[PDB]
């Protein structure tokens, strides 16, 4: 399905960045894709979204973890929305919780294989 | 002939002037009944109605004066995809109004009587 096609992108997506691969995690980006973080300026092609992915693990974000909730498919492009978790440094340097939601457009390329075009997220209140 | 991003940049604007007119089931009924809206800082919400709920709770605060710029628009088939910016008057952290600014994306969806409607609507701040 294609629920089960973006699943499998996001477990790829999740090791990439758990293994503190920038560069891999970047490649599951097409190259015109866009990234929309909160308080940042949008994050245009994959080289710079390298570089937002690298910026996050300096700052010790860890252990993501990525819950797809819902997939549309529409030709070349899928939407999903889904939830998040990742621990990040307190002050106190302790690891804490945080939570979010997000939405990706997800595009189709020629060799088959879907990749994040538009992604975007934000936070949550802890639960 | 119409297109879809004629169709949209018309719903856009009946959007502005819902909420502008601090009507927040005008707002509302601009979204696909299962759409949904994710705010910054708060769960998830789910719904037309509920998404009604938020609309009407930004407007309590205090929230004023919404512009949307659409930044691009792209269609695919009986759904589409916007993003873009917005600004507004906001109450900040001593609660006095100030500028805020941001950006969002929208997934657009074509209901069955052919009217673009929101049905998934995300957006955050930009730096100051």
């Amino acid at each position: 399905s294609a629920k089960e096609a973006i699943e499998a992108a996001n477990a790829d997506f999740v090791k990439a960045y758990n293994s503190k691969d920038a560069a891999g995690v970047a490649s599951k980006y097409m190259d015109d894709a866009a990234a929309f973080p909160p308080d940042m300026a949008r994050v245009d092609g994959r080289q710079n979204i390298q570089k937002l992915w690298q910026g996050a693990m300096d700052m010790g974000i860890s252990e993501l973890k990525l819950t797809t909730l819902d997939v549309q498919e529409s030709g070349d492009f899928a939407f999903e929305s889904g939830s998040f978790s990742l621990k990040a440094p307190g002050k106190d340097s302790k690891l804490v919780d945080a939570a979010g939601k997000y939405v990706v457009v997800w595009r189709k390329g020629q060799d088959g294989g879907w990749k994040l075009y538009r992604d975007i997220w934000n936070s949550d209140p802890a639960k």
